[PDB]
């Protein structure tokens, strides 16, 4: 039930529910499982305009609020500005549109989803006559300024970023007249890509690293190489799981918590959802932690093939 204090004074629960499902998963499932996650103890819910599920996620919270299970102030709710909305004048309207879909007065946290700005307009993934995604050039410091206006108007209690590397964080950090540092940076983080260098950097700046694909990602065929290793079949995680008689997933989650990383976990399965809350019931030894440290293989599960050429692609 622990939270971590953010550098603007707000608190964030260290365990979060990921809500993204691919589009073939029907939208009514996001409503169901967000309800199950709250019943199970999740209070930190991660969504995004890209996910096409914020209305369902908002309806889940409203329902659990109306049945007396939680109050609005107990729920930590996250959304993200998609990359077609980086131009500063589009940021407050994008946030306001998310608030209307979810039917909430504020978000607990608003993020820049990705630093790879994209052609503004209505399509989430605008593409040219030759199938290429269409980039756009935007000064992210102006985007950030508009983010800061959103906190001031109280529509976002906290603001942060996602998928930034060190050079992009410093750019916000070294901004003349910077009012609010980012509270966090949400990045792909798991034993095969542990981001120890970035984590050390964010720790020195009082910026929380938040892990996604902490369980090795959904291995979606649009993005993930089928030949890539399966995180949860890893013999060291499996050996550790038997020792504590937990599960591999639970080893992977506990690893992030003990190194001070806030960890997300997606599951659309009732039983696995309730299992993940058990991450608070045990602890790994310092030597288990070193063993997991040695799995790092610089492996990004997400294959960028029209994105590697983006000037702001963060694995450059
Ligand atoms: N900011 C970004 O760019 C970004 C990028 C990616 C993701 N995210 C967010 O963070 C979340 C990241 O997670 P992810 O979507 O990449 O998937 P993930 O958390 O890495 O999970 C991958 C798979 O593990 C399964 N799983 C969950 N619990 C399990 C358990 N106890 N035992 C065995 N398997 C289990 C799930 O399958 P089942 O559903 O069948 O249980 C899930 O599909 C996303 O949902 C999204 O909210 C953000
Ligand atoms: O859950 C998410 O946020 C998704 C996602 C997954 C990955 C990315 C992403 C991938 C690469 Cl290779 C690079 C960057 Cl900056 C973001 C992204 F922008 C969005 C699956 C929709």
């Amino acid at each position: 039930h622990q939270c971590v204090k953010l550098n603007d004074g707000h608190f964030m629960p260290v365990l979060g529910f990921g809500t993204y499902a691919p589009p073939e998963v029907p939208r009514s499932k996001a409503l169901e499982v967000t309800k199950l996650a709250i019943e199970a103890g999740f209070r930190h819910i991660d969504s995004a305009h890209l996910y096409n599920n914020e209305e369902q996620v908002g309806l889940a919270i409203r329902s659990k609020i109306a049945d007396g299970s939680v109050k609005r102030e107990d729920i930590f709710y996250t959304s993200k500005l998609w990359s077609t909305f980086h131009r500063p004048e589009l940021v407050r309207p994008a946030l306001e549109n998310s608030l209307k879909k979810a039917q909430l007065d504020y978000v607990d946290l608003y993020l820049i989803h990705s630093p790879m700005s994209l052609k503004p307009g209505e399509e989430l993934s605008p593409t040219d006559e030759n199938g290429k995604v269409i980039f756009d050039i935007v000064d992210l410091c102006t985007t950030w300024e508009a983010m800061e206006k959103c906190k001031d108007a109280g529509l976002a209690k906290s603001i942060g970023v996602s998928n930034f590397n060190r050079r992009q964080l410093e750019m916000i950090l070294n901004k003349p007249g910077l009012k609010y540092k980012p509270v966090c940076n949400q990045v792909e983080c798991h034993p095969y890509f542990n981001r120890s260098k970035l984590l050390d950097f964010c720790k020195s700046k009082d910026i929380v690293l938040v892990a996604y694909s902490a369980l090795g990602s959904q291995r979606d065929k649009r993005w993930v190489d089928p030949n890539s290793p399966v995180l949860l079949e890893d013999p060291v995680l499996c050996a550790l799981a038997k020792k504590h008689k937990r599960t591999p997933a639970l080893i992977a989650l506990r690893y992030q918590l003990q190194r001070g990383v806030v960890v997300l976990a997606k599951s659309y399965n009732e039983q696995r959802i309730r299992q993940n809350v058990q991450v608070f019931e045990f602890q790994l030894t310092a030597e288990d932690m070193k063993a997991i440290d040695g799995l790092d293989r610089n492996l990004h599960y997400f294959n960028s093939d029209s994105f590697a050429s983006h000037p702001n692609y963060p694995y450059s």
